[PDB]
């Protein structure tokens, strides 16, 4: 879907753009081809972002968009240092504060859905999940959502924005049905 290249290429900042493209390539995907998954992994790579500018200076370590030695020298350096648990799958972001990693949903389907499927794919407590819509709703673990709502409602009016602009040009549709 050229079109939603186009959006991809207009909408998202290119160091985004530029990191999902290697990403999608590493798992032998072409952005040209699925651009809905170039849509999805740049939007997700953004909310990551977006997320660890919510909160203190240095609140958050970014793991997402990190190369895999990169990544996984940040968690084990993290475990060893505050002695959590080392999880078996990379998250998204180190929350400092709260010393607990953090798993970043962004989702077309209902928050519950996946924020279940997170859950049974995590398999270890500790980890904190957070899920965005593309329609204002969200759910974190306990209920705990760790940012202020200014912060989160930045996120979600993002997200709302990106959902709008997509359905001007009739991309929304086919992106929203494209989801796992
Ligand atoms: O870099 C990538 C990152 C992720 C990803 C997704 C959710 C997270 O929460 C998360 O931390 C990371 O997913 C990717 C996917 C897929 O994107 C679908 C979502 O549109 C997921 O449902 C699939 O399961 C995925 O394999 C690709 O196809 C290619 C990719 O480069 C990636
Ligand atoms: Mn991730
Ligand atoms: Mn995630």
């Amino acid at each position: 879907s050229g079109s939603m290249e186009d959006f991809v290429r207009q909408c998202f900042n290119p160091m985004i753009v530029e990191l999902a493209e290697k990403a999608m390539k590493e798992y032998g995907e072409d952005p040209k081809i699925e651009t809905n998954k170039f849509a999805a992994t740049c939007t997700h790579l953004e909310v990551c972002f977006m997320y660890s500018d919510g909160g203190s200076k240095h609140r958050f370590e970014i793991i997402e968009g990190r190369d895999r030695i990169m990544a996984w020298t940040v968690v084990n350096s993290i475990c060893n240092t505050t002695g959590v648990e080392k999880p078996k799958f990379l998250p998204d972001l180190y929350d400092y504060k709260e010393n607990r990693f953090i798993e970043i949903g962004v989702t077309r389907r209902e928050v519950h859905i996946y924020y279940l499927e997170k859950a049974n794919k995590i398999k270890s407590e500790k980890t904190h999940i957070h899920i965005f819509s593309f329609t204002g709703e969200e759910m974190a673990t306990k209920a705990d959502y760790t940012l202020d709502e200014e912060s989160r409602a930045r996120i979600k009016t993002r997200l709302f924005t990106i959902r709008q602009e997509m359905a001007s040009r009739s991309l929304w549709d086919s992106f929203r049905q494209s989801e796992r």
